[PDB]
DNA sequence: AAAAAAAAAAAAAAAAAAAAAAATTTTTTTTTTTTTTTTTTTTTTTT
């Protein structure tokens, strides 16, 4: 309920989601050589819960 | 001195050579980007 309640709201288990994680993880594209930071619970649900 | 004939001048039309003009997208390559994979190596877990 809370999830659904909350503006911005994201509810995961203590091991993330179904490919998703619980806090961001930062790669480097090999090709493009970019920054490619994969979300997670934690920054996804800025500003939230 | 004038008229008739001859010849020349001017002008216009036609032809030949030579310089000018017009027309003129498709096919193949290949580089970059992206993804895939095989091995090495590093990390984590277990005893």
């Amino acid at each position: 309920f809370v999830e659904k309640c909350s503006p911005i709201g994201v509810y995961t288990s203590g091991k993330g989601s179904s490919a998703a994680g619980l806090t961001a993880s930062v790669m480097r594209d090999p090709s493009s050589r970019n920054f490619i930071m994969e979300g997670g619970a934690m920054v996804l649900a800025d500003g939230g819960v």
